[PDB]
């Protein structure tokens, strides 16, 4: 007699990450109260289960739902509102006094409402947060069954969410007290940069974030300009100052690191900090190369995230992987560098690690959170299907995902979206692509 | 009374190409026998014309086809089967090979007519073949009614294709005689490459291509290896031996170009050569960084291709433009390289004048052909929208096309292939997949 459990997912492909380059044929991923409990083979399966319900997709992949490792999710509603700029022309004139007027709550709700929607389509099933008004963010993630690490940005300018330093980790504490055991969220401290954060704001990270239990989410080492301007200030390269404060250790995730050396990178090896790569972001504002091969080699953990909507302009973490990927081999001048199966488990393992939820996401194992993404591989655009590691970094698109569960509730049915409205969503953008008109 | 014309499509945004970064918000295009006959406001052109067929997309943005000027398209049925291997590896022990085993009438056929598919299903129209048995390839596009500048290949090597250089040329030759003054396929000839290509092949490429007024379409400057080993067998660079060759002129298409100096980039601007910019190949391939910025600016006239399906791995010139366009920035530290009025330029009328066909394609101008693409704008992923040229580029995904015609004649409506039939194609791919198995 068989044995009850809520969701059998049978699929064509099983990629389970754990274990590496491995790909299961015609494989089945058994679901209760939103755990994996079981992986075997859907013949094995069919015996074992009485499932509530079953889900056949046999032209698919099932694979981890994909980890977005840095994101400014409310800039969803600046898509494209700057491009071709220089980077300075772009914040000073154009990013700053747009985000100057119209940040404020309803913004941000709107903002990560819509990029839920884009993430969701995308086969994309955590973030990590960077924003203002986090207090917003980690409640609309929550009504959405979406995974984050939603962090409280630190900063030493006034802003419309906080206008001192004694608000901005007032509100950093609320964060986290509000959040604290929470299964889908959980909170980060977010100093903006080195040269935006003073080393009296860096001290009171350090201590909070050891006393507190948080990551520290950090943009490093993201410019040239950023260096010589740290080089200038404090005599030293921004990363031997964050090393001097406390800062460099395995709560640390280091957002860019486009400019780095040897040292920095067995640093990070030594330390257990995270890498998280953003190349499109990278590339479009001219920002420079992370060496992902140099630092996946070293085993610094490596994460992959898109930036915000300003400056790449999309949340496609395939079309990411693919760009990490390709740009690691000729920056590296090496093609064997991240390889499919290294890209593939850096946009989940690689980002569930990061994030600090390596234990619950990011591999398709007994016991971890049931977070999954059906890929259509049937689609002519895969075909034919010479490897399936190598189709889903280098050939398949984010229009190919078209089942998506967070802790084993559909979000994603069909390439239908559960409890959201598409049209709503587009109307509201409308409503802000003309207020910022104004500004 | 109203005017008759043979179709009237109408958009929310028309993008013409010419005149430059300028886009048309709720206009139409009239088309008569294949040609365009009319671009203006909707509201004048529903007074004006009484169209035999309506067209009406009020969400779409209304382009010309993406040009996708260098393909090796029977390559779609090798998609991914060699990945992350060095590019001799790859070559000798896997694609050679292959290819030795597989290639044939068949082979090419059922390949390109896989490509057709997913090329009209991301909005390009229009390619610059490069493969064995161009005959059936200038078949399979005619029946197809795709168009194409089909080449000849030459090469010192012989192949199922051709023995000698005799036979090349004669094939090359029965290739010329078959299209001359056909609509949709006209020729060129493809010397493969300069390591590949003696000097008395290079002078009857010449002398032929002037005779017949045929365009040369050469992989050139692709490697530091080719640079090298060309020093080392002539004395000279491959573009410095070309020259002498008398290949460097308004007939050249040179494709890759990664490694260049300031004297070539003018040289190819004097004499009219067009270089075919190929950015995620070349990455994927760790061959380096075309200066697509610096050619730009020096009036070189730049066109993008996507190259073959085992070095990319898919023909999504969506993406290839993002990718041109970003990278362009962060090659040339510069912000402002390539913007995406100008990679969109690229993308069509770049193309278009690479292939010789640029006063019959390109741009959305009374007297040109009716080879038109609509993209739904109205997707979250392309919203808020605001600007279209910055959303085709940086945004908008190959799925978003949702309409295609070439010559005026529907290829692609509302998704859906036209005499084409995306299970026969699978299955067939399919068949590919196991025969190159076995290999
Ligand atoms: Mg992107
Ligand atoms: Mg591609
Ligand atoms: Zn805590
Ligand atoms: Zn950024
Ligand atoms: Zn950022
Ligand atoms: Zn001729
Ligand atoms: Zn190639
Ligand atoms: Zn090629």
């Amino acid at each position: 007699p068989p044995e009850p459990c809520d969701l059998l997912i049978e699929a064509g492909y099983v990629v389970p990450i754990e274990p590496h380059a491995v790909v299961l044929e015609d494989h089945a991923v058994a679901v209760s109260n939103g755990v994996i409990v079981a992986v075997l083979p859907t013949a094995d399966a069919r015996v074992r289960f009485a499932p509530a319900r079953t889900v056949s997709r046999p032209d698919a992949a099932l694979m981890p739902g994909l980890v977005n490792a840095h994101t400014h999710n409310p800039m969803t509603l600046l898509r494209g509102v700057a491009d071709d700029l220089p980077l300075m022309v772009w914040l000073q004139q154009h990013i700053w006094p747009v985000e100057a007027a119209v940040i404020g709550p309803e913004f941000v709700a709107d903002g990560t409402t819509l990029a839920i929607a884009e993430m969701l389509r995308g086969g994309t099933t955590c973030v990590n947060e960077n924003y203002f008004f986090a207090d917003v963010q980690a409640a609309v993630y929550k009504q959405h069954g979406f995974r984050a690490l939603v962090g409280a940005v630190i900063i030493d300018f006034p802003t419309a969410w906080a206008s001192s330093d004694d608000e901005y980790f007032a509100r950093a504490g609320e964060l986290h007290d509000q959040w604290r055991d929470d299964p889908l969220i959980s909170t980060a401290f977010a100093p903006h940069a080195p040269y935006t954060v003073n080393d009296a704001n860096f001290e009171r990270v350090r201590m909070l974030a050891d006393q507190l239990d948080m990551p520290v989410h950090l943009h490093t080492h993201e410019t040239a300009q950023e260096v010589a301007d740290s080089v200038a200030q404090y005599g030293q390269r921004p990363l031997a100052r964050l090393d001097r404060l406390g800062l460099v250790n395995d709560r640390l995730i280091a957002v860019h690191m486009t400019q780095l050396t040897e040292a920095e990178i067995h640093l990070c090896a030594e330390r257990g900090v995270s890498v998280v790569h953003c190349p499109e972001s990278n590339l479009k504002l001219a920002s420079g190369f992370c060496p992902a091969c140099a630092l996946q080699r070293a085993s610094v953990n490596l994460a992959i995230g898109t930036d915000g909507c300003a400056s790449n302009n999309d949340l496609d973490m395939f079309s990411e992987n693919r760009t990490a990927a390709i740009l690691a081999k000729a920056v590296a001048n090496d093609a064997t560098a991240l390889d499919a199966a290294t890209t593939l488990r850096a946009a989940t393992l690689g980002g569930a690690r990061a994030l600090g939820f390596g234990d619950r996401i990011g591999s398709i194992e007994v016991g971890k959170q049931a977070d999954l993404v059906c890929v259509d591989l049937s689609a002519l655009e895969t075909q034919p299907l010479h490897h399936v590691l190598s189709q889903l970094i280098y050939a398949a698109g984010r229009h190919q995902v078209t089942d998506v569960w967070i802790a084993g509730k559909p979000k994603l049915v069909q390439r239908e979206l559960i409890d959201m409205d598409t049209a709503a969503l587009v109307a509201n953008a409308r409503q802000w692509r003309d207020r910022i008109r104004t500004v």
